[PDB]
C-alpha cells in the first residue's frame, strides 16, 4: 500500500516515480523484511522465552530451553514487507498472503496447543488449499495461466481441468509438510528456502515481461510480475530469521513459521505453473520426504530400517556428522538444486 | 579446451553447437568443478593428514591439515582450462595470478607446518612482483581504451582515464584483496562462502559486460573476450562450494595460504578485468571491514595503548566475546550475501 501513496504523491515530486519499479522495490522490499526481522528480534524472543519458561535469563552448543515460536517473525516481517512494497490490488499477492496466514494460523494453534491434533491441521491445510486452487481455477478458464508445464519440452503443454486443482493441491500440502518434516534440524528449513525463493522471484520476472516470457516459453500471467516482491520479500525474511536460527539456534523455527514457508513456496509454483521447478529447486524437502516414507514403508514391510531415523538429516547427524556440518551441506545441496532447476527453464 | 573438441567434431557430431553456448558451459563448468572438488576430498585430506602430522573427540582443534587449499585451486584450473577458451588473454591472466598466488601460499604452508617453522616478506615480494606484472602487461594491452576507464557507480557520468595509476590501482587492489582473504580465513568456512557470492555476483557482472547491448544498457565498459570470464568465475563459486563441503564448522580440512591468497588474487584480478573494484569493495565489504578492523586496533593499540576490540580481526572479537563459532560464521554468511546483492542493484542505478 505504501506504494500507493508513492504514485499519489509523485505529481508534487516527479522523484517518487522510480518506486514503481520491479528492480528497486524487490530490493526495498527485501531490505525492509530484514530490518524489520532484526528489529522484532531480541525483544520477541525475550517475550517469547518468558512465555516459555518464565526465567528471562539464560552450554551453548547443548542448547536447551530455547523458544519454539519464532515463526512469527517471519510471518510478521513478510506480511508488513509485502503490503508495504506490493500492489494490494493484486490477486496473486492476496493469494500467496492467505496461504501463508492461514499456514501460519494453523501451525501457532499448533505450537500452544503443544506448550500448554493431526487430524485438524490437516484439514484445515486441505480445505485451504482447496479453496485457492477452486479460486485459481475459475479464474484460469482455458488459459495458459493453467496449464501444466513440464523442463525439456515446450511442444507439450497439456491444458487442466479438475486435474489442476489436484495438483494444487497435492504440491501446496506436500510442500508444506516437508518443510514441517525438515524442520528437525535448526536452520535447516529456512535457507533452502531462501534459495527456493530466489529462484522463484527470478522465474516470475522472467514471467512478467512480454520479451522474456516469449523468449524462454514460460506461460505468460500478466499479474505475476508483482510475485517478484513477495518472493524477494520471503527471501528477506528468511535471511533475517536465519540470523537467530544458527546451529546455536537462538530461537526454533517451530510449525508456525514453517508450514507458513512451506505453503507459500507451494502457492508462488503453483501459480507461476512451475510445480517441477519446485520439486527440483526444493528437491531437499522432497528427498526428505521420500526419506521419511521409505523408511515408514521399510519398517512396516519388514524388520529392517534402511536408514538410522526416518529424515535424511536425522540420519546422517546420527551417523556421526555434526549438526552444522550436515546443516551446512544441505545447503550446498539446495544450493545447487537452485541452480540447476533456474538452467533447466533454459534448456527448454 | 573440451570447446575446441566440439569446434572440431562437430562435423560428425551434429548438435554440439549448444557447447558453444555461454550459460550451458558455465554451469557445466561450475558442475564439473564442484564434482571433482567433491571426488578428489577425501584422498586429500587423508594425504595431507598423513603428511602434516604423519598419521591418521566431536570438534577437536587437532588433526585438521591447515594447507587443504590445493583443492581449490587444482579444481578452478582445471575447469578453466577445460570449458574456457585459452586463446582469450583475460583468462590466462586470471589463471596465473591464481596459481601464482596458490603457490606461493603452498611454499608459505610448506615452510611452516612441514618445516614446523615460524618464508617471511619474500611472499610480499613476489606479490608485489607479479601483480605489477600482470597490470603492465593489460595497461600494454589497452591503450586509451574503456579497458582502462575508471567505473565509478551511481555516477555514470564520470569515467577517469587511468594512466600510470592504473598500474597503482591493480597493485593495490589485488594485494589488498589477498591479504583481506588472508585475514579473513581465520575462522574455518568463513573465507569462502563470501568467496562463492562474490565470485557468483561478478560472473552475472562480466556476462553482463560480454554483450555490447546489455552492456550499452548498463552503461558499462564493454570488453571483449571478457565474456569467458564468467567461466573463470563460475568455476571458482563451484569450486569455492565443493570446499565448503569439507570446510564447515566441523572443519576436516583447513585452508592455509594456499587457497586463500588464490581466492583473494582471483577476486582482485577479476575485479581488475572487468574494471569493477569498487564494486569489489561493495560485494567483499565483509573483507575491507575485517582489514579495517585490524588497521584500526592496530593504530590503537600503537598510539593510544588501549584496544577497542578483543581481538585484531572482527570475528574473533565476536566470537571471543560469547557468540559461538558457527553463529559468527553464518552471521557473516548473510552479510556477504547482502552486500553481493546491494552491489549487484547499485550497478544498475547509475
Amino acid at each position: 500500500m505504501l506504494v500507493w501513496l508513492a504514485e499519489h504523491l509523485v505529481k508534487y515530486y516527479s522523484g517518487f516515480n522510480v518506486f514503481s519499479y520491479l528492480p528497486f522495490r524487490a530490493i526495498v522490499s527485501l531490505l525492509t523484511a530484514l530490518f524489520i526481522s532484526l528489529w522484532m528480534g531480541p525483544r520477541m524472543i525475550a517475550h517469547l522465552q518468558k512465555l516459555s519458561f518464565g526465567q528471562v535469563v539464560r552450554s551453548h552448543f547443548s542448547k536447551r530451553g530455547t523458544p519454539t515460536m519464532g515463526g512469527i517473525m517471519i510471518l510478521t516481517a513478510i506480511v508488513i514487507s509485502v503490503l508495504l512494497w506490493a500492489y494490494p490490488s493484486n490477486p496473486y499477492v492476496w493469494c500467496v498472503l492467505v496461504v501463508l496466514v492461514g499456514y501460519g494460523v494453523i501451525g501457532f494453534v499448533d505450537d500452544y496447543r503443544k506448550v500448554v491434533i493431526a487430524r485438524w491441521k490437516y484439514f484445515w491445510m486441505s480445505v485451504i488449499a482447496l479453496g485457492v486452487a477452486f479460486a485459481l481455477y475459475l479464474a484460469g478458464k482455458d488459459t495458459p495461466a493453467t496449464q501444466l508445464v513440464v523442463p525439456f519440452f515446450k511442444d507439450v503443454m497439456p491444458q487442466l481441468g479438475l486435474f489442476y486443482i489436484l495438483l494444487a493441491y497435492f504440491v501446496i500440502v506436500g510442500t508444506g509438510n516437508a518443510v514441517n518434516l525438515t524442520d528437525g534440524l535448526d536452520g535447516l528449513a529456512i535457507m533452502p528456502t531462501v534459495f527456493v525463493a530466489g529462484g522463484f522471484a527470478l522465474v516470475a520476472w522472467a514471467t512478467g515481461n512480454m520479451n522474456f516470457a516469449s523468449y524462454l516459453h514460460i506461460p505468460y500471467l500478466r499479474h505475476a510480475g508483482e510475485l517478484v516482491i513477495v518472493c524477494t520479500a520471503i527471501v528477506g525474511a528468511g535471511l533475517g530469521f536465519l540470523w537467530f536460527n544458527t546451529y546455536p539456534a537462538q530461537v526454533f523455527m517451530g510449525d508456525v513459521g514453517s508450514l507458513a514457508l512451506g505453503g507459500a513456496l507451494g502457492i508462488i509454483a503453483v501459480l507461476l505453473r512451475q510445480e517441477f521447478l519446485l520439486v527440483i529447486m526444493g528437491g531437499v524437502f522432497v528427498v526428505e520426504t521420500l526419506s521419511v516414507i521409505l523408511q515408514v514403508g521399510s519398517f512396516k514391510l519388514r524388520g529392517q530400517r534402511i536408514f538410522r531415523m526416518a529424515p535424511i538429516h536425522h540420519h546422517y547427524e546420527l551417523k556421526g556428522w555434526p549438526e552444522p556440518r550436515v546443516i551446512v551441506r544441505f545447503w550446498i545441496i539446495s544450493l545447487m538444486l537452485v541452480l540447476i532447476g533456474l538452467a533447466t527453464l533454459k534448456v527448454r
